[PDB]
Protein backbone atom coordinates (compact mmCIF):
# COMPACT_ATOMS: atom_id res chain seq x y z
CA UNK A 1 0.00 0.00 0.00
CA UNK A 2 1.43 3.35 -1.14
CA UNK A 3 0.54 6.36 1.02
CA UNK A 4 -0.79 4.20 3.81
CA UNK A 5 -0.75 4.46 7.60
CA UNK A 6 -0.09 1.58 10.00
CA UNK A 7 -3.39 -0.13 10.83
CA UNK A 8 -4.32 -0.85 14.45
CA UNK A 9 -3.67 -4.49 15.47
CA UNK A 10 -7.39 -5.35 15.75
CA UNK A 11 -8.89 -3.14 12.99
CA UNK A 12 -8.93 -5.70 10.15
CA UNK A 13 -9.05 -9.23 11.71
CA UNK A 14 -10.06 -10.90 8.43
CA UNK A 15 -6.85 -9.89 6.64
CA UNK A 16 -4.40 -12.74 6.08
CA UNK A 17 -0.88 -13.08 4.67
CA UNK A 18 -0.46 -15.62 1.84
CA UNK A 19 3.16 -16.77 1.87
CA UNK A 20 5.36 -19.10 -0.20
CA UNK A 21 8.37 -21.20 0.83
CA UNK A 22 11.76 -19.77 -0.12
CA UNK A 23 14.65 -21.85 1.22
CA UNK A 24 14.63 -22.11 5.02
CA UNK A 25 12.21 -19.18 5.35
CA UNK A 26 8.80 -18.00 4.11
CA UNK A 27 8.05 -14.91 2.02
CA UNK A 28 4.85 -12.84 1.73
CA UNK A 29 3.40 -12.75 -1.78
CA UNK A 30 -0.23 -11.74 -1.37
CA UNK A 31 -3.07 -10.82 0.92
CA UNK A 32 -6.38 -12.58 1.40
CA UNK A 33 -9.59 -12.54 3.42
CA UNK A 34 -10.62 -15.23 5.90
CA UNK A 35 -14.25 -16.03 4.97
CA UNK A 36 -14.76 -19.30 6.92
CA UNK A 37 -12.62 -20.82 9.70
CA UNK A 38 -11.16 -23.13 7.03
CA UNK A 39 -11.53 -20.96 3.88
CA UNK A 40 -9.58 -17.98 2.53
CA UNK A 41 -10.61 -15.75 -0.40
CA UNK A 42 -7.70 -14.46 -2.50
CA UNK A 43 -6.85 -13.53 -6.12
CA UNK A 44 -6.44 -16.27 -8.70
CA UNK A 45 -3.16 -14.78 -10.01
CA UNK A 46 -1.65 -15.13 -6.54
CA UNK A 47 -1.75 -18.91 -6.88
CA UNK A 48 -0.70 -19.14 -10.58
CA UNK A 49 2.82 -20.28 -9.68
CA UNK A 50 3.35 -23.90 -8.49
CA UNK A 51 4.70 -22.79 -5.09
CA UNK A 52 4.14 -24.16 -1.58
CA UNK A 53 1.68 -21.87 0.18
CA UNK A 54 0.78 -21.16 3.80
CA UNK A 55 -1.75 -18.79 5.34
CA UNK A 56 -1.00 -16.62 8.37
CA UNK A 57 -3.99 -15.27 10.31
CA UNK A 58 -3.63 -12.78 13.21
CA UNK A 59 -0.58 -11.30 11.49
CA UNK A 60 0.49 -7.68 11.95
CA UNK A 61 4.29 -7.58 11.46
CA UNK A 62 5.91 -9.88 8.85
CA UNK A 63 9.44 -9.62 10.28
CA UNK A 64 8.68 -9.86 14.03
CA UNK A 65 6.76 -12.27 16.28
CA UNK A 66 3.50 -10.51 17.24
CA UNK A 67 2.45 -13.33 19.57
CA UNK A 68 -1.01 -13.50 17.93
CA UNK A 69 -0.30 -15.47 14.71
CA UNK A 70 -1.63 -18.87 13.63
CA UNK A 71 0.17 -20.61 10.75
CA UNK A 72 -1.83 -23.05 8.58
CA UNK A 73 -1.07 -24.89 5.34
CA UNK A 74 -3.21 -24.78 2.19
CA UNK A 75 -5.01 -28.11 1.59
CA UNK A 76 -6.87 -27.30 -1.65
CA UNK A 77 -6.77 -24.45 -4.18
CA UNK A 78 -9.98 -23.75 -6.10
CA UNK A 79 -9.42 -21.12 -8.79
CA UNK A 80 -12.36 -19.68 -10.79
CA UNK A 81 -12.79 -21.94 -13.92
CA UNK A 82 -12.96 -18.90 -16.18
CA UNK A 83 -9.65 -17.44 -14.96
CA UNK A 84 -7.08 -16.87 -17.70
CA UNK A 85 -3.49 -16.12 -16.59
CA UNK A 86 -2.81 -14.42 -19.95
CA UNK A 87 -5.75 -12.03 -19.40
CA UNK A 88 -6.12 -10.30 -15.99
CA UNK A 89 -8.41 -7.74 -17.69
CA UNK A 90 -11.04 -10.43 -18.49
CA UNK A 91 -11.72 -10.70 -14.77
CA UNK A 92 -12.43 -13.81 -12.67
CA UNK A 93 -9.37 -12.99 -10.53
CA UNK A 94 -10.63 -14.92 -7.52
CA UNK A 95 -9.66 -18.15 -5.77
CA UNK A 96 -10.68 -19.99 -2.63
CA UNK A 97 -8.13 -21.74 -0.43
CA UNK A 98 -9.20 -24.56 1.90
CA UNK A 99 -7.01 -24.51 4.99
CA UNK A 100 -5.54 -27.73 6.45
CA UNK A 101 -6.76 -26.84 9.96
CA UNK A 102 -9.62 -24.58 11.09
CA UNK A 103 -8.32 -21.38 12.68
CA UNK A 104 -9.38 -20.18 16.15
CA UNK A 105 -11.37 -16.93 16.28
CA UNK A 106 -10.43 -13.99 18.54
CA UNK A 107 -9.92 -10.18 18.30
CA UNK A 108 -7.13 -10.69 15.71
CA UNK A 109 -8.82 -13.48 13.73
CA UNK A 110 -12.41 -12.98 12.46
CA UNK A 111 -14.41 -13.84 9.35
CA UNK A 112 -14.80 -11.19 6.68
CA UNK A 113 -18.30 -9.89 6.07
CA UNK A 114 -19.23 -10.40 2.43
CA UNK A 115 -21.69 -8.06 0.64
CA UNK A 116 -25.09 -9.21 -0.61
CA UNK A 117 -25.11 -10.56 -4.20
CA UNK A 118 -25.23 -7.89 -6.90
CA UNK A 119 -24.37 -4.94 -4.63
CA UNK A 120 -22.74 -2.08 -6.56
CA UNK A 121 -21.43 0.87 -4.60
CA UNK A 122 -22.33 4.44 -5.55
CA UNK A 123 -19.49 6.65 -6.85
CA UNK A 124 -17.02 7.90 -4.19
CA UNK A 125 -18.14 5.30 -1.59
CA UNK A 126 -15.93 5.09 1.56
CA UNK A 127 -13.38 2.28 1.41
CA UNK A 128 -10.06 1.16 2.86
CA UNK A 129 -7.47 -1.08 1.22
CA UNK A 130 -5.25 -3.09 3.55
CA UNK A 131 -2.06 -5.06 3.01
CA UNK A 132 1.68 -5.58 3.35
CA UNK A 133 2.35 -4.66 -0.28
CA UNK A 134 5.01 -2.25 -1.56
CA UNK A 135 5.02 1.18 0.12
CA UNK A 136 6.24 2.86 -3.08
CA UNK A 137 6.29 1.92 -6.79
CA UNK A 138 9.24 -0.50 -7.22
CA UNK A 139 9.76 -0.30 -3.46
CA UNK A 140 9.66 -2.94 -0.73
CA UNK A 141 6.96 -4.69 1.29
CA UNK A 142 5.66 -3.06 4.46
CA UNK A 143 6.76 -4.61 7.75
CA UNK A 144 3.45 -3.75 9.43
CA UNK A 145 -0.13 -3.97 8.05
CA UNK A 146 -0.95 -0.76 6.18
CA UNK A 147 -4.29 0.88 5.39
CA UNK A 148 -5.30 3.66 3.00
CA UNK A 149 -8.54 5.45 2.27
CA UNK A 150 -9.50 4.65 -1.33
CA UNK A 151 -12.96 5.95 -2.36
CA UNK A 152 -14.71 4.04 -5.17
CA UNK A 153 -14.67 5.15 -8.79
CA UNK A 154 -17.81 3.76 -10.50
CA UNK A 155 -17.88 1.77 -13.76
CA UNK A 156 -18.85 4.78 -15.96
CA UNK A 157 -15.91 6.94 -14.82
CA UNK A 158 -13.39 4.08 -14.48
CA UNK A 159 -14.11 2.60 -17.92
CA UNK A 160 -13.75 6.03 -19.57
CA UNK A 161 -10.84 6.98 -21.90
CA UNK A 162 -8.61 8.95 -19.46
CA UNK A 163 -8.98 6.22 -16.82
CA UNK A 164 -8.81 2.45 -17.52
CA UNK A 165 -10.93 2.19 -20.68
CA UNK A 166 -12.04 -1.29 -21.84
CA UNK A 167 -9.57 -2.91 -19.37
CA UNK A 168 -12.05 -2.56 -16.48
CA UNK A 169 -15.16 -4.74 -16.49
CA UNK A 170 -18.42 -4.48 -14.50
CA UNK A 171 -17.23 -7.55 -12.55
CA UNK A 172 -14.60 -5.23 -11.01
CA UNK A 173 -14.50 -2.42 -8.42
CA UNK A 174 -12.14 0.50 -8.84
CA UNK A 175 -10.93 2.58 -5.92
CA UNK A 176 -8.58 5.49 -5.43
CA UNK A 177 -6.58 7.17 -8.18
CA UNK A 178 -5.59 10.31 -6.25
CA UNK A 179 -1.91 9.83 -7.12
CA UNK A 180 -0.77 9.45 -3.49
CA UNK A 181 -2.68 6.40 -2.19
CA UNK A 182 -3.06 2.97 -3.82
CA UNK A 183 -2.53 -0.75 -3.71
CA UNK A 184 0.82 -2.12 -4.88
CA UNK A 185 2.60 -5.43 -5.52
CA UNK A 186 1.99 -7.76 -2.59
CA UNK A 187 -1.44 -6.29 -1.80
CA UNK A 188 -3.03 -8.53 -4.48
CA UNK A 189 -5.60 -10.97 -3.20
CA UNK A 190 -6.25 -8.72 -0.23
CA UNK A 191 -9.46 -6.93 0.81
CA UNK A 192 -11.08 -3.62 -0.04
CA UNK A 193 -13.21 -2.90 3.02
CA UNK A 194 -16.22 -0.69 2.29
CA UNK A 195 -18.63 0.96 4.73
CA UNK A 196 -22.25 0.04 3.96
CA UNK A 197 -24.99 0.94 6.49
CA UNK A 198 -22.48 1.28 9.32
CA UNK A 199 -20.71 -2.05 8.76
CA UNK A 200 -17.47 -2.74 6.87
CA UNK A 201 -17.75 -5.45 4.22
CA UNK A 202 -15.15 -6.91 1.85
CA UNK A 203 -16.32 -5.60 -1.54
CA UNK A 204 -13.10 -6.25 -3.39
CA UNK A 205 -10.21 -8.65 -3.88
CA UNK A 206 -7.11 -6.67 -5.02
CA UNK A 207 -6.36 -7.59 -8.62
CA UNK A 208 -4.19 -5.07 -10.49
CA UNK A 209 -2.60 -1.63 -10.74
CA UNK A 210 -0.97 0.28 -13.64
CA UNK A 211 2.24 -0.97 -15.27
CA UNK A 212 3.52 2.63 -15.17
CA UNK A 213 3.15 2.65 -11.39
CA UNK A 214 0.99 1.96 -8.36
CA UNK A 215 0.00 5.50 -7.33
CA UNK A 216 -0.85 6.99 -10.72
CA UNK A 217 -3.52 9.69 -11.11
CA UNK A 218 -6.59 8.41 -12.99
CA UNK A 219 -5.40 4.79 -12.67
CA UNK A 220 -7.25 3.58 -9.53
CA UNK A 221 -6.46 0.22 -7.96
CA UNK A 222 -8.67 -2.44 -9.55
CA UNK A 223 -10.35 -5.16 -7.50
CA UNK A 224 -12.44 -8.23 -8.33
CA UNK A 225 -16.03 -7.38 -7.28
CA UNK A 226 -16.89 -9.86 -4.51
CA UNK A 227 -20.66 -9.29 -4.91
CA UNK A 228 -20.52 -10.77 -8.43
CA UNK A 229 -19.14 -14.05 -7.02
CA UNK A 230 -21.35 -14.84 -3.99
CA UNK A 231 -23.04 -17.80 -5.74
CA UNK A 232 -19.64 -19.11 -6.88
CA UNK A 233 -18.14 -18.77 -3.35
CA UNK A 234 -21.10 -20.60 -1.75
CA UNK A 235 -21.00 -23.36 -4.41
CA UNK A 236 -17.28 -24.05 -3.78
CA UNK A 237 -17.68 -24.18 0.04
CA UNK A 238 -20.73 -26.48 -0.29
CA UNK A 239 -19.07 -28.98 -2.68
CA UNK A 240 -15.69 -29.19 -0.90
O1 LIG B 1 -1.49 -7.77 -8.83
C1 LIG B 1 -1.25 -7.82 -7.62
C2 LIG B 1 0.15 -7.62 -7.12
C3 LIG B 1 1.10 -8.63 -7.69
N1 LIG B 1 0.86 -10.06 -7.47
C4 LIG B 1 1.91 -11.00 -7.88
C5 LIG B 1 1.71 -12.33 -7.21
O2 LIG B 1 2.09 -12.45 -6.03
O3 LIG B 1 1.17 -13.24 -7.86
Amino acid sequence: VVGGTEAQRNSWPSQISLQYRSGSSWAHTCGGTLIRQNWVMTAAHCVDRELTFRVVVGEHNLNQNDGTEQYVGVQKIVVHPYWNTDDVAAGYDIALLRLAQSVTLNSYVQLGVLPRAGTILANNSPCYITGWGLTRTNGQLAQTLQQAYLPTVDYAICSSSSYWGSTVKNSMVCAGGDGVRSGCQGDSGGPLHCLVNGQYAVHGVTSFVSRLGCNVTRKPTVFTRVSAYISWINNVIASN
